[PDB]
């Protein structure tokens, strides 16, 4: 996160850090708890990932320093990537992780509500992006979970800023004209969380952008409301 501040412990209790153990253990991506056995994250996070056996999901984390060899985690049973996904910039950048065991909810870890199809008209004015990502394009993974408040941008406004791309209705954008606050490397897969009528909704998944926090270059997020049917289909048993 560029231009953000440290989070308070447990203030983003749906936020997880997804690690890979290969070749040695490290943070891979953000993600969001959406059900007892389910993390929602970005499809591009699994480039080259051959098996779910190398993944570990940590919930209820503020600082990466909390994670040691003796720290408990959730194993991943299955990675489900959208069958139309090819790469982040062309959309469908969405994946589900089915956990091996069930998350026991608490003040430190609980699910975020998916947006309702009826809230596509809502004008969200209290949206936050969070993660352990870089503070600048060339940087490193941060210890403490960062947060930054960022306004949504219209898809017409966003399309003018990315004339070499197709900004689709299945994407949503956020950022300041002057730049300064944005997701960056290591944040992808995490939430764009918007507070509306005292309830948080998972509006976007951190997906892509040209550089980090640049002038007239909004972050681009998977527009989660466009995938509630897919999520429902994919989270069904057998
Ligand atoms: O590049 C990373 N993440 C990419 C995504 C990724 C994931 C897995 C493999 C390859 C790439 C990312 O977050 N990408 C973020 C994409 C992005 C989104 C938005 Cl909304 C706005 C701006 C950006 N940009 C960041 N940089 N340019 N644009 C990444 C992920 C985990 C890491 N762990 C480490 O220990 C050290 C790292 O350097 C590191 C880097």
């Amino acid at each position: 996160i560029v231009g953000g501040t440290a989070s308070v412990r447990g203030e983003w209790p749906w936020q997880v850090t997804l690690h890979t153990t290969s070749p040695t253990q490290r943070h891979l991506c953000g993600g969001s708890i959406i059900g007892n056995q389910w993390i929602l994250t970005a499809a591009h996070c699994f480039y080259g990932v051959e098996s779910p056996k190398i993944l570990r999901v940590y919930s209820g984390i503020l600082n990466q320093a909390e994670i040691a060899e003796d720290t408990s985690f959730f194993g991943v049973q299955e990675i489900i990537i959208h069958d139309q996904y090819k790469m982040a910039e062309s959309g469908y950048d969405i994946a589900l992780l089915k956990l091996e065991t069930t998350v026991n909810y608490a003040d430190s870890q609980r699910p975020i509500s998916l947006p309702s199809k009826g809230d596509r008209n809502v004008i969200y004015t209290d949206c936050w992006v969070t993660g352990w990502g870089y503070r600048k394009l060339r940087d490193k993974i941060q210890n403490t979970l960062q947060k930054a408040k960022i306004p949504l941008v219209t898809n017409e406004e966003c399309q003018k800023r990315y004339r070499g791309h197709k900004i689709t209705h299945k994407m949503i954008c956020a950022g300041y004209r002057e730049g300064g606050k944005d997701a960056c490397k290591g944040d992808s897969g995490g939430p764009l969380s918007c507070k509306h009528n005292e309830v948080w909704h998972l509006v976007g998944i951190t997906s892509w952008g040209e550089g980090c926090a640049q002038r007239e270059r909004p972050g681009v997020y998977t527009n989660v409301v466009e995938y509630v049917d897919w999520i429902l289909e994919k989270t069904q048993a057998v």
